[PDB]
This record gives C-alpha cells, sequence and structure tokens, in this order.
C-alpha cells in the first residue's frame, strides 16, 4: 500500500485563472525555474523564454480536452534555437530518500497544438522527467512517450533505493524539463504525483 | 511488423572467449568507449576503470543464470569515487533517423553479484540507456528498473520521430552508460536490439 508524498501546487491550480486560454508568465507558485544554461530571464515578457500556468478548459484552442487535472497546466517555453540547452520547473520536497522504498513519479505531459496569433504550434521540444535526491538524478524518462498534437499523456518514472544507496537522507526533488529538441519549443505538464511504498 | 536494424557485435559475442568468468579489458569490437569526463584511460590494466566482454555461462560466479544471450556480456567498471562522472559504451549505426517511425531499443542490464577474490560485488552504480541521432539523445531510461544482485533485467527505450524532427537523416546510435551512482561500480549489458516500424 502506497503513501503519497506532499508536493506543493502539484497540479498548478495556483494561481486560479478566470478565462479560457489565459496564462501567467511567472514561475508556478511552489516551484522553481530550472535554468542551468541561463535561458529564462528573472523578468519575463510574452516573447521571452518563460514558464507559468495556463487555463486549459473544455474549449481550449491548444488541446482537445481540458487540463488532465483541474483547470490549469504548467508550461515551459524556450525562445532560443534548438541545441541552446534545457530548462524547466523543479521542486525540492520535504521528504528525504528512504532505503527499501519504491518511488513512483507520475506526471501528464502536453503537446500544445493548433495556433497562437497565426503562429503554428505544430512540433514539440520533447520532455524529460527526473526524480532527484540532493542534486543527483536518481531516475529519468526522456521522450519514451510519443505525445500527439493537442494531447496529453501520463509518464511514470520509478526508482528503488537500496540500503547501499549513497543518497539516503537527502531531500527528494522533481524536475520537469524542456530539452529544446524541436519547435514549436513549448511543452506542458500537469498532475504531478509521487508515491512511496515498501520494496524488496 | 517491426524490422530489426543491424548492430555490430550486438550481443558482445566478439571476441569469442572459452573459459568461464574470463574477461577482456579492451572496448568490445564494434563499439567505442564513451568517456566524457576522462575516467577511462587508453591503456588499461586490471585495476583501472575499464570495459570489455565477460564470459558468463551456467557456472558464472557473478550471476545466477548464464548470459541473457550467447555466452558473453559487456561490462563497464569505473574505479573513481561516486560523482566523478559517467562512462560507458557507444556505437554509431549505419541506419538513420526516419520520419513516422517508432524505434524500440531493448537491452538487458546486469547487476554483477557475489565476490571476486574476496572483494564483494554488492552495490550497483545504476544504468542509463540512450537512443541517439547524431550526437543528440532522442530518448533515455535512467534507473527505471531495479536490478537485484546476480540478476539481469530487460529495459525498453522507445522513440517516435515526426516528419518535423530536426535530426532526420542523422545516424542512429546506442549508448549504454555507467553513471557511477553507487559501489560496487560495475554494470553489465547484453543482447542489444533495435527495431523500426511505421508509426502514426
Ligand atoms: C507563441 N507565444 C509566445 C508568447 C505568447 C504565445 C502564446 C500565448 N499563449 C500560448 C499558448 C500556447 C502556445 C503559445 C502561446
Ligand atoms: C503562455 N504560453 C507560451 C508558450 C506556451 C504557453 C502555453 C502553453 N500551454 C498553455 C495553455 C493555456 C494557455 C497558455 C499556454
Ligand atoms: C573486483 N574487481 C576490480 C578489480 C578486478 C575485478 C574483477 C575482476 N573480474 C571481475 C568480475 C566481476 C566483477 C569484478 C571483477
Ligand atoms: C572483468 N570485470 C571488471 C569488473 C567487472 C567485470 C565483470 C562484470 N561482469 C562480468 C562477467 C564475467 C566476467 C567478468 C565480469
Ligand atoms: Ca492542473
Ligand atoms: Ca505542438
Ligand atoms: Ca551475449
Ligand atoms: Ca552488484
Ligand atoms: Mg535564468
Ligand atoms: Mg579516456
Amino acid at each position: 500500500s502506497a503513501v503519497s508524498i506532499p508536493i506543493k501546487n502539484a497540479g498548478f491550480e495556483e494561481p486560479s485563472l478566470t478565462v479560457e486560454d489565459y496564462y501567467t508568465i511567472d514561475t508556478p507558485p511552489g516551484w522553481i525555474t530550472y535554468d542551468p544554461n541561463g535561458l529564462v530571464p528573472a523578468k519575463r515578457t510574452r516573447i521571452t523564454s518563460n514558464n507559468g500556468v495556463g487555463y486549459t478548459g473544455p474549449n481550449s484552442a491548444y488541446y482537445n480536452h481540458k487540463a488532465p487535472e483541474g483547470r490549469n497546466v504548467a508550461y515551459v517555453y524556450l525562445a532560443q534555437e534548438i541545441g541552446s540547452g534545457i530548462a524547466g520547473l523543479e521542486q525540492t520536497l520535504d521528504a528525504v530518500l528512504k532505503p527499501n522504498t519504491k518511488y513512483t513519479l507520475t506526471v501528464d505531459i502536453g503537446n500544445s497544438g493548433g495556433s497562437f496569433q497565426g503562429f503554428p504550434l505544430d512540433g514539440f521540444p520533447g520532455y524529460r522527467v527526473e526524480l532527484l535526491a540532493g542534486d543527483t538524478v536518481l531516475a529519468a524518462d526522456q521522450n519514451n512517450l510519443y505525445i500527439k498534437e493537442k494531447d496529453f499523456k501520463t509518464t511514470t518514472v520509478t526508482f528503488i533505493a537500496t540500503p547501499e544507496s549513497p543518497y539516503l537522507g537527502q531531500h527528494l526533488g522533481i524536475r520537469l524539463i524542456n530539452p529544446l529538441q524541436g519547435k514549436f519549443s513549448g511543452v506542458d505538464f500537469d498532475n504531478v504525483r509521487l508515491t512511496a511504498e515498501p520494496a524488496e
């Protein structure tokens, strides 16, 4: 029997947004911008690399169906050329890595489609989802799921920490990454969940 | 109906070894060493970081079962401390990245156990498996599978290339990586396969 690990703003439902297709351009509350190649400015515009939340409802321009969870999805957009690097959202959790524990990290990934002000949203930069302890990537999935235009799909990253793990006691983390491997170079995320259960 | 893509020395059966638990310390034929943090020297000894093939039959001291395929597995051993970097095995293939095609990379991963002349082999450095186009990681699995001591498990890495992919016409590649996330810091591979099939 699997226990949920608390995540802040796990569904990006904060801040609440009023109108369909509206969005913020500030880091979703409870999350941090992961920007190892310095592609995302502190003060963003609508044409810079940016991240935030977007109201995706039953009549979204960008997806067939509403947000997998609630009304909002998170998004990560990189303006720069392909190969310029990677960026995304990260959150350090209160839970620490425990031995003999199977961790299950699920998140829905969106390939926004259609168009914004005449600009085609066709194409996708890919995704990479990472479970961390300290500053170590313990386990990751990059692009194992194909995601159609205007669609979302759930991925699962799993990891088992042994008593021998050098990372026990270190704070867990979750990273949601735009690897900038295609244009249009926007990727969306929703419904982040992490569970712990006993393993052998 | 998936077509298999030709890989040199896919099963690490070259070179042909004849005695149980014997092993080479040179890069398997067909493959190059992947050594981006300079942990693996050009002239190796039995005590340096190294890679090679290893006869793994029904009597092996390191695995319960024989090699997943044939009588050899590949190994990648890193002598340096955890965190010192990553290394592994790489092979650029003939075949290139085609649009509307689903690639399935499967490879068996081995957690050597037991002991060698008293020295214990418990612990595991993790693994990462990469499908490449050119120098780009299209898709990857890092440590989604838990591998018990003395066991092998099969991982599957899948990727779909869309007609608007930037890497079409670049050579497919395979990387099998020891990310030095634990000790004993050896990891084994066997039975690499890559298939292609039409994809929506
Ligand atoms: C292309 N751009 C740059 C910033 C403005 C914009 C979008 C606005 N909403 C959007 C929803 C989906 C995709 C793009 C946008
Ligand atoms: C604001 N931006 C900039 C580019 C990407 C984007 C959105 C992505 N998904 C969304 C869903 C609803 C509203 C906006 C976006
Ligand atoms: C324990 N060490 C490091 C130095 C040499 C070595 C091994 C030799 N054969 C081996 C087979 C399996 C695992 C390790 C070794
Ligand atoms: C020779 N080495 C160096 C350290 C690791 C190792 C082996 C790993 N698996 C193996 C299977 C058969 C024989 C040797 C090894
Ligand atoms: Ca949501
Ligand atoms: Ca798209
Ligand atoms: Ca073999
Ligand atoms: Ca081991
Ligand atoms: Mg920045
Ligand atoms: Mg070297």
